[PDB]
């Protein structure tokens, strides 16, 4: 008689391993209620067929995740927080923020550069990322480094590192590394002043059906309340200045002394144009959980009505307000500017 919960995944190893942690979670709350995997691969020739843009690799893979939520294949996915858009398909919604992992990015060295940090590699190294936000950020930051794309999936990333000649250094985000239990290949954690990371870098979020009320109660017990709130105030900031996707816009949150601090930027793709900004609210992270109304709508895409709504709103209106302010700056040239140029390919 009950429901089964098919949580539907990708087939990458980071996709099963957090999808895996997920459903870990959820059972520890909920023993004995039965779970199902569902692996999927289908090739996505029809998502690119209806697309009037560029789609890429990447983002045909979380169409396809929510073509199976739409077909009620299955009744959650999970995904890094940051591969989901600030906008949502209206029958979707982000039913879980789970608690953040290390949202900064990283740094791999060439194993000769052991104890280095890119402040003290030689002059005119080689530093692979094929993120346009690090790129940008860090050649503004690193004029004599060369930051350089680099192809192929994280093993081949670091069998070049370990094997060829071309790449000093490799970017890329903490999380990852660490959900793969390889942490002690990072040899830098970069600060907000070096790259201040993607909005919601490192955590997961939780897409189901937005109607679908059993799926969301069970999955609101994953939300944590810090993480919810830095996270909204990050998107409503990403929403609100308006660019296209992939453009370079980056952020720092915190949670302290009963303060939220958002920093925000946008730079070109060369990173020599640039606006950063940082505001902050009295908002304190609700010890209480709630049963919000079903009528409450969502807050940039998310459904978390079993936390209080006066702080999510207001860390929405943090986000809010920081990109008024980077766009009364002339965030809006940058961004627009970042794209036609990204829209080359
Ligand atoms: C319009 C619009 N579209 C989107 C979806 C979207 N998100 C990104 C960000 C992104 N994703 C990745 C790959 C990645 N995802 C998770 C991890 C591990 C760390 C973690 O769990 O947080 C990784 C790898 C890693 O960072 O080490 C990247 C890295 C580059 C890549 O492999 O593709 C990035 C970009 C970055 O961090 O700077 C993208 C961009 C992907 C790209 O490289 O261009 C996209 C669009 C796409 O797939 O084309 C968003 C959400 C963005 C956000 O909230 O951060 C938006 C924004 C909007 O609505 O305005």
């Amino acid at each position: 008689k009950m429901r089964v919960i098919r949580v539907g995944t990708r087939k990458s190893q980071l996709a099963r391993i957090q999808t895996d942690s997920v459903v870990a979670t959820l059972k520890a709350s909920y023993p004995g209620l039965q779970f199902e995997i569902i692996a999927m691969s289908t090739t996505g020739d029809k998502i690119l067929d209806t697309a009037l843009s560029k789609i890429g690799e990447k983002s045909l893979f979380t169409k396809e995740l929510e073509h199976a939520l739409e077909k009620n294949e299955v009744d959650l996915v999970v995904h890094s927080l940051k591969d989901l858009p600030t906008v949502l398909p209206p029958g979707f919604t982000i039913g879980a923020i789970c608690k953040r992992e290390n949202p900064h990015d990283a740094v791999v060295f060439h194993p000769k550069f052991v104890g280095k940090t890119l402040e003290t590699l030689p002059e005119k190294s080689v530093v692979g990322t094929s993120s346009l936000r690090r790129a940008a950020q860090l050649q503004r930051k690193f004029p004599h480094l060369e930051f350089r794309s680099i192809r192929g999936n994280l093993n081949t990333w670091l069998r070049k590192l370990d094997e060829q000649q071309e790449f000093s250094a490799i970017i890329l985000a903490t999380a990852g590394l660490q959900r793969m239990g390889w942490h002690n290949r990072v040899g830098q954690i970069l600060h907000p002043e070096e790259c201040m990371y993607a909005v919601g870098q490192g955590a997961l979020g939780v897409e189901v059906r937005a109607k679908d009320q059993d799926i969301l109660d069970l999955v609101g017990v994953l939300h944590d309340p810090e993480t919810l709130l830095r996270c909204i105030a990050e998107r409503a900031f990403l929403r609100h200045l308006e660019g296209g996707c992939s453009v370079p816009v980056a952020v720092h949150t915190a949670m302290k002394d009963g303060q939220l601090y958002l920093t925000g930027g946008v730079w070109s793709l060369d990173g020599s144009d640039s606006i950063q900004e940082t505001m902050q609210a009295t908002i304190h992270v609700p010890a209480q959980h709630e049963d919000g109304p079903e009528d409450d709508p969502q807050l940039v895409g998310i459904t978390a009505r079993n936390i209080p709504r006066g702080p999510q709103l207001a860390a929405q209106n943090l986000g809010i307000s920081l990109a008024n302010l980077l766009l009364s700056k002339g965030a809006k040239n940058i961004l627009d500017v970042a794209r036609q140029l990204n829209d080359a390919h």
